[PDB]
């Protein structure tokens, strides 16, 4: 997250880390046990850490349970990064307490102008690299599909919107896709593409969580 501040620790308890030796991307809990990201995050191995707030020290909220399923969505579009989304199904299921908690599914897509909270360890920096043992936070609203399709001509499908900022110095980044971004206690968004980082003109361009209530819930109950 480039332009945002350290959350307070655990306040964001429905987000996870995706880690195979590190952490690569982020996710959300959903349920008990099952967790939902991009999938250009793709691993064949993955650990799901819940309850982090501090990634590079054990703190004693946390629980890691190992993935036993991985679903790619069917149509997910290498090239353009259509139906970026991926379900994961814990080995055990999570303890929900204080720390970590779920996000619920929208009830409806959301308006234009809707501030959102996105949330990660991914890189900070808008010029470099670097990432933060702390998780960041950003506030940002949802554009309208005028200022979202000007940005990127020919590039957005009705499965993606943008939320950010056209000035350019808050936007997620590497290492964020994944997460959530959540709006009136609801997941709107999965972190998904970009060009770049927190250029001026390009926000970023996020999976949306709205048209893929169904899908999820299939799958849930067929796995
Ligand atoms: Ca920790």
């Amino acid at each position: 997250i480039v332009g945002g501040y350290t959350c307070a620790a655990n306040s964001i308890p429905y987000q996870v880390s995706l880690n195979s030796g590190s952490h690569f991307c982020g996710g959300s809990l959903i349920n008990s046990q099952w967790v939902v990201s991009a999938a250009h995050c793709y691993k064949s191995r993955i650990q799901v850490r819940l309850g982090e707030h501090n990634i590079d020290v054990l703190e004693g909220n946390e629980q890691f349970i190992n993935a036993a399923k991985i679903i790619t969505h069917p149509n997910f579009n290498g090239n353009t990064l259509d139906n970026d989304i991926m379900l994961i199904k814990l080995s055990s299921p999570a303890t929900l307490n204080s720390r970590v908690a779920t996000v619920s599914l929208p009830r409806s897509c959301a308006a234009a102008g809707t501030e959102c909270l996105i949330s990660g360890w991914g890189n900070t920096k808008s010029s470099g690299s670097s990432y933060p043992s702390l998780l960041q936070c950003l506030k940002a609203p949802v554009l309208s599909n005028s200022s979202c399709k000007s940005s990127y001509p020919g590039q957005i499908t009705g499965n993606m919107i943008c939320v950010g900022f056209l000035q350019g110095g808050k936007d997620s980044c590497q290492g964020d896709s994944g997460g959530p971004v959540v709006c009136n206690g609801q997941l709107q968004g999965i972190v998904s593409w970009g060009y770049g980082c927190a250029q001026k003109n390009k926000p970023g361009v996020y999976t949306k969580v709205c048209n893929y209530v169904n899908w999820i819930q299939q799958t849930i109950a067929a796995n």
